[PDB]
Order: C-alpha cells, then sequence, then structure tokens
C-alpha cells in the first residue's frame, strides 16, 4: 500500500534504463515516490575509489540546524574548498564519526536527538561523475531520457539537473524535505561508504505535507508559494506520524540506486563517510507535472515546457498556451511507456 519497492534487474533488464523505469511503474513503484534498484553483481561503474583523494570539493557546507519538537530549519554555511582527503579526515575523525549503534532505529533516534549539535560538513553539489568513460548501463552522465531535449534544442545546461552532481557525506549530513526541480524524476547512486537513509511521502499525499509545513512555518509560506523548494525544512518521522502524514523509510547501501518519482517528497541523512552521484531525468508522464509544478516565487531552476508540449502534446499546445489546459494529474497512473508490461 504505496510502500517503497526494491528491484533486482538481470544484466539484460539492466541494459535499457528508460524501459526499466516503465517496468518498475507497471509494478506500482511510482506510488511510494521512491524505489530502490539493486544492480546485477557483474556491474561496476568504476574499478576503484582509492584514486580520488585529491578531488576538489569547491563549496563544502557546514549544516547549522535550528529548531525543537521535530521541526527544524537548516542553514548552510559555505566553507573554504577542500580535498576528498581533508574531508575524509574530518568525516572519519572522533569529533564527526558515526556513533555506536545496534539497529537502524537507534541510529535514527540519535540523528533526530543530535541534529542541532556539532554541525557536520557536506561535500555537496560537486560537478562531476565517478563513472568510467565506457560504462554504458545506468550512466548518470548520459541516461538518454526525454529530459535531453532541453540541451538538444538549446544547448543550455543546468548543474545537477541535466549534468551529474557528487555528494560527499559524513554522519548527520542531511537533505531537507523536497521534490525535484520542475517535479522531475531523480536517480541517486551510492558509489561507496556508509549508508544513506531516506524518508518518502507518496505523491498522492504530497499536498498534505505542504499544508502541514505551511501551518508550522507561516512566515516562510507567506514569503514564498513553494518554500520547501529552498530545501531548508526538516520534519521528523514522529511529527509526520502525529499529523497523520503517510510516509515510508528505506536505507540505501553502497552500490544501490534510489529513484525518486515526480512530486515525490523525500528527506534523509548520511550514516557516515560516503559518496553519491545524482541527476534528474524524465519520462512522458513527467510532462504534466512540469506544466503544473509550483515554483519558488521569492527568488531558482525553471525549465521551458514549450518544447515538451510542442513535441509530445501538439494537440494541447494552443489550449495550454492560452491558459485553458485544465488537466488533473492522477498520481496512480504509470507512464505511457509502461503499456507493453500492462
Ligand atoms: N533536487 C535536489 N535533490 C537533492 C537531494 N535529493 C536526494 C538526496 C540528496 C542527498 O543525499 N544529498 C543532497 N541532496 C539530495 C538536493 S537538490
Ligand atoms: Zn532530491
Ligand atoms: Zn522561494
Amino acid at each position: 500500500s504505496a510502500r517503497i519497492m526494491t528491484f533486482y534487474p538481470t544484466m539484460e533488464e539492466f541494459r535499457n534504463f528508460s524501459r526499466y523505469i516503465a517496468y518498475i511503474e507497471s509494478q506500482g513503484a511510482h506510488r511510494a515516490g521512491l524505489a530502490k534498484v539493486v544492480p546485477p553483481k557483474e556491474w561496476k561503474p568504476r574499478a576503484s575509489y582509492d584514486d580520488i583523494d585529491d578531488l576538489v570539493i569547491p563549496a563544502p557546507i557546514q549544516q547549522l540546524v535550528t529548531g525543537q519538537s521535530g521541526l527544524f530549519t537548516q542553514y548552510n554555511i559555505q566553507k573554504k574548498a577542500m580535498t576528498v582527503r581533508e574531508f575524509r579526515k574530518i568525516a572519519n575523525s572522533d569529533k564527526y564519526c558515526t556513533p555506536r549503534y545496534s539497529e537502524f532505529e537507534e541510529l535514527e533516534r540519535k540523528y533526530w536527538k543530535n541534529l542541532t549539535f556539532n554541525p557536520p560538513i557536506y561535500g555537496a553539489d560537486v560537478n562531476g561523475t565517478l563513472y568510467e568513460k565506457h560504462v554504458d548501463e545506468w550512466n548518470i552522465g548520459r541516461l538518454r531520457t526525454i529530459l535531453d531535449l532541453v540541451e538538444k534544442e538549446s544547448g543550455i545546461t543546468i548543474e545537477g539537473v541535466n549534468t551529474p552532481y557528487l555528494y560527499f557525506g559524513m554522519w548527520k549530513t542531511s537533505f531537507a524535505w523536497h521534490t525535484e526541480d520542475m517535479d522531475l524524476y531523480s536517480i541517486n547512486y551510492l558509489h561507496f561508504g556508509e549508508p544513506k537513509s531516506w524518508y518518502s511521502v507518496p505523491p498522492e499525499h504530497g499536498k498534505r505535507l505542504e499544508r502541514l509545513a505551511k501551518g508550522f512555518f507561516p512566515g516562510s509560506a507567506q514569503s514564498c508559494e513553494a518554500f520547501l523548494r529552498h530545501k531548508m525544512t526538516l520534519i521528523s518521522p514522529l511529527m509526520l506520524k502525529k499529523y497523520g502524514i503517510p510516509f515510508d523509510k528505506v536505507t540505501q547501501e553502497a552500490g544501490e540506486f534510489m529513484i525518486t518519482f515526480p512530486y515525490g517528497y523525500h528527506a534523509g541523512f548520511n550514516h557516515g563517510f560516503n559518496c553519491a552521484e545524482s541527476t534528474n531525468f524524465a519520462t512522458r508522464r513527467w510532462i504534466e507535472y512540469g506544466k503544473q509544478a509550483v515554483l519558488c516565487s521569492c527568488r531558482m531552476v525553471k525549465i521551458s515546457m514549450d518544447v515538451f508540449v510542442r513535441k509530445f502534446q501538439p494537440e494541447r499546445y494552443k489550449l495550454w498556451k492560452a491558459g485553458k489546459d485544465n488537466t488533473v494529474i492522477d498520481h496512480t497512473l504509470p507512464t505511457p511507456e509502461a503499456a507493453e508490461f500492462l
């Protein structure tokens, strides 16, 4: 019942990325807003990670968290550029390393208890890829989805959106509740290290989480229509439970992929020193989400939907451009590409 699903594709199933997203949607994976994909054992994107210690993290961020009673605001403080070595030194030090724990529920408890203490540093938004040049399956650098149209027609690039981002984590580093820019899909691969825990709200209950955040942060909601887009709001699983917001949790381990679906609210934290690579992608189903996404009004990323409507919805272009497209999204419907599996 809209629970996070895990998939284990064969090497043959793994070779076609877009076809596999259509397959996981025909299985109802999009309903949770988050799905896990475990690659075939024979697949590796890079032979070793012992040769990246001198890699530059240009803008590392000290994550300052303020709040109480399961409601917090994350302030990012830019620090001087450092290497993966200097970063790992701080990450694996006694001051910033992972505390001792028996089960995930205990580490999750420590996270929500200590989130405001000892601000960690996040090696976030590093422009790059750790994939070897001749890796042809699930290459984050080149997924080959319909999102490619923006770069194809204009050549414009949006860092981390249609290019890959690297994220060097440490214990207690986190990402606030949010949906992707333009309500796009996202792919996350944990290259190595300690796990990454994720929280997810099904897209069909997403307007509920927004309403709740508006009630808890009225000043923030008055200044911006979509303040959650600022990626500063942390809401504990206990608060979500209290206010009856349906959600699920999952832990991503090194060598696994996490996929977020359009309008899928997600949050989470790093268990310790690790590295993840991510980008956004799209399917034909995303078009409607992109046309209807509520963007930051104070305040940011904005993609012109005209090329997508022109190519995939030509009949509705005149109606849509005149403000007469009164289409209602059904979050339970899979992507049209999934037709072959249904
Ligand atoms: N659209 C965006 N998605 C994210 C994001 N989404 C999911 C996971 C992460 C993460 O682990 N670290 C940093 N950012 C993450 C940041 S901006
Ligand atoms: Zn995200
Ligand atoms: Zn805003």
